[PDB]
């Protein structure tokens, strides 16, 4: 089939958004594709971290991407450092890739006004990243509008590669989520919601317990008109918690108007706190099953062990063509 | 006993002054210290290379350096690419390393006015020399003037990692040849001999065959009063060949200059020619046997084998501290 490279940044806290965005359908993707699910922990150091809150938040991200459903007899879920290629293809690539390019990074603008206390993980994880993909022969990389401009320098260093030392890698797509949709701030309606929100309320988290899901949409903000009508611009609030309800619930819009006629956000708001804890608490069972059980550890080894097939072959490869070693 | 680093580039051609400097030494100390010789064909990557040519030269240069008399029983002697442990510890280095650091690396001067196009691992491989060097907690490193930049990064990265994350790696010396033969170039007297000049004739290649060696010391610059005595300043030419000499045959200078009291450059230098060709004739031997045998790669297996068992014991560790994996 098709292959499927998705890099998750361990961070332990996933939002119904991402969720709705992309997650929940992949686990439809991964019989039609070739999945592969990298819990990229090296790309996490490019940053400060706190040693124990990542090696908890890896096995977190994990628990929670088969409680959603994810099948790791079908598609592949592993940790980036459990699988030495990545590194090791890593500095080959460093070695084709010129500083320009990485300077010249929409994203390295961290390096803020003078900083100079930049990770030097920041300039060059961008070649990391191109292994992460190019050592499966990935075809599409499941990104959003913001990765773009990374995909495209995998795209080139691939080529590069491939002219200089002969067909290796696939150039790889940066395919766009399905959603059609999109899930705003519960407190700003026309930001996106994120993890990264600085307002907690602004998000609902899969791990949120119904006394907090409860709290957040009782808090979503609506308008003064007082009904449940569908308006993009003009009603922002209220269309979105309408589109949560929606995909959630699997009754259509106009559907859900047609029911909450003359009732008002009180109720409207009381009944999706429902839907929602109704839609998380198999996923929070099943999760805690997950952080439980030694069956997760067992599930990761044997995720890095098929994926360690493919991108040692890659490697040997790699090593071959560059002229390195024996 | 105390552990002793070395990466070698691959280059397959060590003049006669490298073997005088510090290769001669070696076959001695290997037997007190404990010793690392690794063939960092990684980082000859950096630059332009020919695949054909660098596979080559690795072998050259390992058969080389069995030939000069390293007993792989004694020091372990391996290739860099053949131990993973070492991108996956340039990874985790590049990541505690500020890239003003790396800016303000008195070698990236190679970044030609503004030329651009150079490969970002020019800019990142001191983080790979940093971990070539700590993952294996090597106490000394031999390097001349020019790398001891080097090792005070190392020195200092070493001493960052310990701080943050615990007392893990030990603060290597950089630990200079035994002072006193400084072999100049045949031809400018005031300049270093090197495999990197433009003149052949400036060095001799252990290699070099006797018709070679003969040719070039005869051109060997001298100066016109015609007297065999040492004179650092006003007779270096001379200078250098007693120093060649007196290092090779074991004669002292004095001891030279007596023997020699009535005698001209054109017998000095005629007997100097076979004093040297005798010194190489069986290290030119024991390096063909070397080549041709296949005994060679399992002396690389071997080397590989010690040094991954000592490498991937101290990323294990090193992963432990940055929380990597699980
Ligand atoms: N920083 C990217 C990094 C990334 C690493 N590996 C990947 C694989 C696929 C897509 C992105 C990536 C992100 O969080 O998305
Ligand atoms: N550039 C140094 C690099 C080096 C790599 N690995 C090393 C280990 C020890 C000392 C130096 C190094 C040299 O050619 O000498």
């Amino acid at each position: 089939m098709k292959t499927i490279f998705s890099g998750i940044q361990p961070s332990g806290v996933i939002t119904i958004g991402n969720y709705i965005g992309a997650l929940r359908q992949f686990v439809e993707l991964q019989h039609e594709y070739n999945c592969y699910f990298c819990i990229v922990d090296q790309h996490a150091i490019t940053v400060w971290q706190d040693p124990h809150e990542l090696r908890q938040n890896i096995r977190r991200l994990a628990a929670l991407y088969l409680a959603v459903g994810i099948d790791p007899t079908q598609a592949t879920l592993f940790i980036q450092s459990e699988v030495p290629a990545h590194a090791q293809a890593a500095w080959m690539l460093q070695c084709i890739v010129y500083i320009g390019e990485l300077e010249r990074m929409t994203q390295f603008k961290e390096k803020s006004a003078g900083k100079e206390a930049v990770s030097a993980g920041l300039l060059t994880y961008p070649p990391l990243m191109a292994a992460d993909i190019l050592l499966y022969n990935t075809d599409i990389v499941p990104v959003g509008e913001d990765q773009k401009q990374h995909i495209e320098l995998t795209r080139d260093l691939a080529e590069r590669f491939n002219k200089r030392y002969g067909e290796l890698f696939t150039i790889p797509e940066a395919r766009i989520p399905k959603v059609g949709a999109r899930i705003m701030s519960l407190v700003d309606p026309t930001k996106k919601m994120s993890k990264s929100d600085p307002n907690p309320k602004a998000y609902i988290t899969l791990l949120d317990d119904a006394k907090t899901i409860e709290k957040k949409i009782k808090s979503a903000v609506t308008d003064s008109e007082g009904t449940i009508r569908y308006d993009k611009e003009a009603k922002p609030g209220i269309s979105n918690l309408l589109n949560i309800y929606s995909t959630l619930s699997g009754q259509s819009i106009e559907e859900l108007e047609r029911q909450y006629e003359g009732k008002g956000y009180g109720v409207f708001k009381a009944d999706l706190a429902q839907v929602v804890i109704e839609t998380l608490r198999p996923i929070q069972e099943r999760y805690h099953h997950w952080m439980e059980s030694e069956e997760l550890d067992r599930v990761l080894d044997e995720g890095a062990e098929k994926a360690n097939r493919v991108a040692s072959e890659m490697v040997r490869k790699m090593e071959q063509a560059m002229g390195l070693g024996r």
